[PDB]
């Protein structure tokens, strides 16, 4: 009955946490951004896509969708940029934009929702940024580079809006808890 | 040279995210909290005296100790241990949030220096109903969880929003305020 939309091994992993049984499927949607799309637009139409592209292959389930991605200096987001992305992100506040869509492709039902996280980064400097490419990870090594995250839910960051996925779920008479 | 001071299998598996050498002891402290003393009194309390209690033992180290304890207002809450218990907590917790006041302290044992902090972590709840409260407990059995919700799994399906610094704090061990008094000492993990 459930399926995402996304073959993130992380996804995945945090859906889990829901105990729903589910199935993974690739959306394979292009993500590029276009011209003049904020960060909010491109990553709600871009989990509406991805739900609504498996609608055929499932045509009778609740199919997630998800996208991410961050801003940095109002810029939309190999080893050798991230020492210049996190020279960029350095003593700033980093804003993660993740949508989120579920898809009744049964009946056509839609709900979307956008959340934002907040990374305010330490200042740092090139030696730090230097080591830390030399071996981001906001659940792991990355906490080494943050001075606080702001934002309704940390599951959001990692890549999926737990919380909010959970009221779309009540919604549609899936409360994970029954 | 760094030095963990905690019984506690999940303060290591976090500790071990900064990705420094240290072992583990476990500390020698009275956790009984004393007559009309805080919820933050009670976790700073605890946390240096847990990085204290080894300093005979790690006499030329860094020791951390932290501590953690859950407030239904205003009140510390321990864990439920019968499902009885487990209910009535999150009846408590519905509708309302849950702090989380969690202490931290680094001890050098070489030049004496500590630092101390407490840093809390807000959980918002849904309004429950006593449906979602019994499924819970019967799915998740939280009966040796403070509180009786585990907020890194299911209990995420209970929350309205979570609201604190630092993610870790809420698990155990404040990492970020921690990754600070490592730099303070010369021990950045980035170095």
């Amino acid at each position: 009955k459930l399926i995402l939309a996304s073959t993130s091994p992380w996804r995945r992993a945090l859906l889990e946490k829901l105990q729903i049984s589910f199935e993974c499927a690739a959306p394979e949607v292009d993500e590029t951004p276009r011209s003049d799309e904020s960060p909010r637009q491109l990553v709600l139409r871009l989990a509406q896509e991805k739900a609504q592209s498996l609608a055929s292959r499932y045509p009778d389930h609740l199919i997630i969708g998800s996208a991410q991605v961050c801003v940095l200096d109002g810029e939309i987001t190999t080893e050798e940029n991230a020492r210049l992305q996190l020279r960029k992100a350095s003593g700033n506040i980093v804003t993660f934009y993740t949508g989120l869509a579920l898809f009744n492709s049964a009946n056509g039902h839609l709900q979307t929702e956008v959340e934002p996280f907040d990374v305010h980064f330490r200042h740092l400097s090139e030696a730090e940024i230097d080591n830390y490419v030399r071996k981001f990870k906001s659940e792991g090594f990355g906490i080494t580079l943050f001075e606080r995250l702001e934002g309704r839910d940390p599951n959001t960051l990692v890549g999926l809006p737990l919380i909010a996925l959970c009221q779309m779920l009540r919604r549609e008479g899936k409360n994970p808890l029954m």
